[PDB]
């Protein structure tokens, strides 16, 4: 699995927090969410192959990653208490952080 597979099994458990109806199957979601969001933090993304891995658009990509990785677990949070919509609200706003963040360099 690759970045691109990342990206994508993030959408994909994105969807499944959307259409859950309790907090186990949003648990579940993002738990596969932070495995994929780790992953994805230790690659190297396409327009970023040439920079300095120190550089700064580099640490922009991999801090993305250490921000949408601590509001996942402010999601994990609320659906280990068992605020399944409010996980999920939490979730929608992750988009923003993966848009925001991440895509610039795909």
């Amino acid at each position: 699995a690759d970045l691109e597979d990342n990206w994508e099994t993030l959408n994909d458990n994105l969807k499944v927090i959307e259409k859950a109806d309790n907090a186990a199957q949003v648990c579940d979601a993002l738990t596969k969410m932070r495995a994929a969001a780790l992953d994805a933090q230790k690659a190297t993304p396409p327009k970023l192959e040439d920079k300095s891995p120190d550089s700064p658009e580099m640490k922009d990509f991999r801090h993305g990653f250490d921000i949408l990785v601590g509001q996942i677990d402010d999601a994990l949070k609320l659906c280990n208490e068992g605020k399944v919509k409010e996980a999920q609200a939490a979730a929608e706003q992750l988009k923003t952080t993966r848009n925001a963040y991440i895509q610039k360099y795909l």
